[PDB]
């Protein structure tokens, strides 16, 4: 059946017919940034394979005002077309006056027009503030996955690749950028200019990009000769120096490591003021939030440098993983994002081992594990339909899990072989698509005894959840039993590569597992064993018997005898098993004693995290007596290291991150001295009128302290609008989130709604920040629940924005009462609401919360009191 105002639709499927295959777009956009809209024409060189009457492609909010098919053989210029718009599938069918013929090349041509978008999607309008307080406008695209069609009509599936020839018309006040380099710029009649860009290589629609704006750049060349340029508001060209250095080191590494050159003459990276994702891998023109690309030493901290390094690396890696080789469809999106998420590790560990991103990467893995230990989780690879569904596909799973099961795989196979694995894969599908199975098939084949790695990774990508491996030790035999891990089913098995160590030799014993159960014998009775070394593998281990107690003693006697990743891992698994019911809370809490001997910031920081977390559970909930004791326990223990910390920025990355960590905890716990220090720095900074320089590492801290007085918080807010640093602003915003006055918080949320002072793009993060504080957890929940309508105007569901605006304000709940209001709110969301897999997850998570409490609350109380004594 069909629409719009009559007639019927030749196609009842939201996928496009393979019959009409596109080979080339000729695309021309004439935007106006006063008019705030664009006119455009396109020209598509199709090729039919089966004769047909109609031609089917995507379009969304596009007014089409001319449609013609032309002929190469057949019909000279130019037969007219009958345009049929079926919005429910964001499609339009073309009607021909005569059957088309197989095996020949046609030309589809349309003129179309629209206003620039309001969103962060399609061909939208963004603004920024100048050093002089001027507000300026730019026009910009963001297409992944299904918004390419909101800009120009086209065959908008990742498989229909093509060459794109893009022409942009613009006033002289502006520049035009697009994926490719710029051939010529002809001056049109009355002043207006027109830019012609190099025809692209073959590539999917979601990767087309074009921008008009008046940014300035910083250019440089890679050893292999690409012109990397950094782009950003004119008053921000100084923040773009690091982006350049890194881009460069990083593209070099990639071309070498992948052994495949970056195809394009130049690569661009631009800092977009209003930008929803963190960044976008548009071939040859990658877009970034300012916080993901800009860096100013006066204002950007270590973690900052690390973050932007990360994302720059993550995005260059896409030029290969996704760009050059694209997953065939959205179910295997993980192929792009999981592989890119991983390569981050390799390249950054490669080019910047001083960031020690290695000791970090695990966090990626853990944090997903937290989400993959619920029934409401899913497989890395899963089928996808509605645009919305697809948007959901961009999550912690496709990213982190996919990235985690890759580093695990790499461990089993070895870098040498693994690296070889990918150079093959990439080279094989250069400039084309590839399937889920394709990856594995090309990795596992890097006689005649056969790499069956397939079967293995196949159980990983195709079933929900994560494995828990319990081990029993009776002298010299170990009972390895596997199960699905859950946080308080049947029918799951994993070809799960095991690893472990023994007290004696610190040598690594490997051994694969595929049967539900198996046993193994130990060449010498031993003290303790430790499965999953360096935590390089995607599963949990439980130690029944004295297995846990042994390892914990070891930790108190001589922890160095344990891998600092094993140490880090043990801490993870211990605390996770408490939730898993397998353990009692005192055992974990007890491990956390040896921490006064721990110097590995990774482990030390993890440890504290769990401690610091319970404090925040206790605090939200009114639960005074425990939060107050846990506060006292933290200030008391750990006081040595806490007292050692400097209000400077000296030391390695981990060193500075640990400082920020500690000094924060201290001040967040009202530690008399520390907060005096901060309050002083702030009062100097304010009364000196910005002049004083607060070290970037205590910056967020000082600001948030100073934020408690009405004087400060008002100066911080005004200072916010005036800041030329996204990073500072970021930290200021947080600092404004630490106020105790409801109205003050409410203000922020409104200012973020308005989107003038506080960019809408910050609304979720902001909400989330408030929701965490005791004071704001209600304010926040009221607001979302009360404004779901207007919010849904601002953002798509399910954008990461909506997805996070939902969980951010509710996932932290842990009472019966609230679990209802949420449960009931999600029922309510059921019109345009229903349905997001986040609805589920959030509930399951709130429940888990409630449980942990009743199950382990009292146990926490005593443990603390046992210390007081
Ligand atoms: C968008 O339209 C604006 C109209 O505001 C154009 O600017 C006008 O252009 C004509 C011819 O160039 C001039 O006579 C007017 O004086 C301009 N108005 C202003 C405020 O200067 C502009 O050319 C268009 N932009 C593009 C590149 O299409
Ligand atoms: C469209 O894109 C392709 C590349 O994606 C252009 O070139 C071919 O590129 C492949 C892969 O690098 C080379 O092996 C071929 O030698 C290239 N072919 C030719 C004839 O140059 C191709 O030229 C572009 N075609 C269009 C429609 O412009
Ligand atoms: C990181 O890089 C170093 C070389 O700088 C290498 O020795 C190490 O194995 C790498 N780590 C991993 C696990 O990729
Ligand atoms: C662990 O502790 C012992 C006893 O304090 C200490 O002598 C030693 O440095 C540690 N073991 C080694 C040599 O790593
Ligand atoms: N491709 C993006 C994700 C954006 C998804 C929404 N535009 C990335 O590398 O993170
Ligand atoms: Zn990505």
């Amino acid at each position: 059946p069909v629409a719009t105002n009559g007639e019927r639709f030749p196609w009842q499927e939201l996928r496009l017919p393979s019959v009409v295959i596109p080979l080339h777009y000729d695309l021309f956009v004439h935007p106006n940034l006063t008019s705030l809209d664009f006119v455009a024409s396109e020209k598509i060189e199709v090729l039919v394979s089966n004769a047909t009457q109609f031609i089917i492609l995507h379009s969304k909010d596009l007014e089409i005002t001319n449609a013609t098919l032309q002929s190469e053989e057949y019909m000279k210029p130019g037969k007219e077309l009958k345009v049929l718009s079926y919005p429910a599938h964001e499609q339009i069918a073309l009607l021909v006056p005569e059957k088309l013929t197989p095996h020949l090349k046609y030309y589809v041509a349309m003129d179309f027009q629209a206003k620039l978008g309001d969103g962060f999607e399609g061909f939208y309008k963004s603004t920024y503030r100048t050093l002089g307080g001027e507000t300026r406008i730019l026009a910009v695209t963001d297409f992944e996955p299904t918004q390419a069609r909101m800009a120009f009509p086209c065959f908008d599936e990742p498989l229909f690749k093509a060459n794109f020839s893009i022409k942009i018309r613009r006033e002289s006040r502006h520049i035009a950028l697009s994926n490719m380099p710029k051939v010529k710029t002809i001056e049109l009649e009355g002043g207006l200019l027109e830019d012609h860009f190099e025809t692209t290589v073959k590539m999917s629609t979601y990767l087309v990009a074009y921008i008009v704006c008046d940014f300035h750049s910083l250019s440089g060349f890679t050893s292999s000769g690409v012109k990397v340029s950094i782009y950003a508001s004119p008053d921000k060209r100084n923040q773009t120096h690091y982006a350049l250095q890194a881009s460069l080191k990083l593209l070099d590494f990639y071309e070498k490591y992948f052994d495949i050159y970056y195809p394009l003459s130049k690569l661009d990276l631009i800092a977009i003021p209003d930008f929803a994702p963190g960044a976008m891998e548009n071939w040859g023109l990658i877009t970034y939030r300012e916080t993901s690309l800009l860096f100013d030493p006066k204002t950007s901290s270590a973690s900052d440098k690390l973050w932007v390094t990360r994302v720059i690396a993550h995005e260059l890696a896409h030029q290969w993983f996704g760009n050059l080789v694209t997953m065939e469809w959205w179910n295997d999106i993980w192929l792009n994002e999981g592989f890119a998420k991983y390569m981050e590790l390799i390249a950054v560990n490669a080019t910047y081992p001083e960031l020690q991103f290695d000791d970090y990467f695990l966090n990626v893995c853990f944090e997903v594990i937290t989400k993959d230990s619920l029934n409401s989780s899913r497989p890395i690879s899963k089928p996808a339909e509605t645009p919305t569904q697809i948007q959901e596909m961009f999550d912690e799973v496709s990213y982190n899990k996919g990235a985690c099961i890759l580093n695990m795989l790499k461990d089993f196979l070895g870098e040498e072989k693994f690296q070889k694995g990918i150079i093959q894969y990439l080279k094989k599908f250069s400039y084309r698509n590839a399937k889920n199975d394709d990856l594995w098939s090309s990795l596992s084949n890097s006689l005649g005894e056969n790499a069956e790695v397939k079967e293995m990774m196949t159980t990983w990508t195709l079933q929900k959840g994560i494995p828990l491996l319990v081990v029993k030790q009776d002298g010299c035999s170990l009972r390895l039993q596997q199960e699905r891990f859950l946080q308080g089913q049947e029918r799951y098995l994993w070809h799960i590569p095991l690893t472990y160590s023994t007290s004696s030799s610190n040598v690594i014993h490997r051994h694969i597992l595929k049967s539900k159960t198996d046993t193994l014998d130990l060449p010498e009775k031993t003290s303790w064993v430790k499965f999953n070394v360096d935590s390089n593998g995607y599963y949990i281990v439980h130690y029944e018997g004295h297995g846990w107690d042994q390892l914990i003693t070891q930790l108190n006697q001589n922890h160095t005898l344990l891998r600092p990743k094993d140490r880090v891992g043990l801490i993870h698994d211990v605390f996770q098993l408490v939730g898993a019911g397998r353990l009692t809370l005192d055992k974990a809490l007890d491990m956390t004693y040896y921490l006064q001997h721990e110097t590995s910031s990774p482990a030390l920081l993890e440890g504290l995290s769990y401690l610091e977390s319970f404090y925040h559970m206790m605090d939200r909930r009114n639960i005074s007596d425990i939060s107050e004791n846990l506060k006292r326990y933290l200030l008391q223990y750990f006081k040595p290291v806490i007292d050692r910390q400097s209000w400077s920025d000296k030391g390695s990355v981990w060193d500075r991150m640990l400082r920020s960590a500690l000094l924060k905890l201290a001040c967040d716990l009202n530690h008399a001295p520390c907060i005096q220090k901060a309050a002083e720095l702030f009062s100097q900074w304010m009364e000196s009128s910005g002049k004083l320089n607060i070290p970037t590492d205590v910056l967020k801290i000082v600001y948030s302290v100073g934020a408690q007085t009405t004087a400060g918080w008002n100066y911080l807010l005004e200072q916010y609008e005036l800041s030329m640093s996204s990073a500072e602003q970021n930290k200021i915003l947080y600092a404004l989130s630490t106020s105790k006055h409801q109205e003050k918080l409410l203000k922020l949320i409104e200012l973020g709604m308005e989107g003038k002072v506080i960019k809408t793009q910050n609304l979720a993060a902001l909400l989330h920040a408030i929701a965490r504080r005791p004071k704001g957890q209600q304010l926040a929940w009221d607001f979302v629940r009360e404004n779901w309508t207007h919010l849904l105007k601002k953002f798509d569901l399910g954008s990461y924005d909506i997805r996070m605006i939902i969980s951010g304000t509710t996932a932290h709940f842990s009472s019966k009462d609230k679990l209802q209001e949420v449960k009931l709110f999600f029922e309510s969301l059921e019109a345009q609401g229903s349905h997001l897999d986040i609805f589920q997850t959030v509930l399951e998570t709130i429940t888990k919360n409630i449980k942990w409490l009743e199950k382990n609350l009292p146990t926490l109380r005593t443990w603390l009191m046992v210390n007081t004594r």
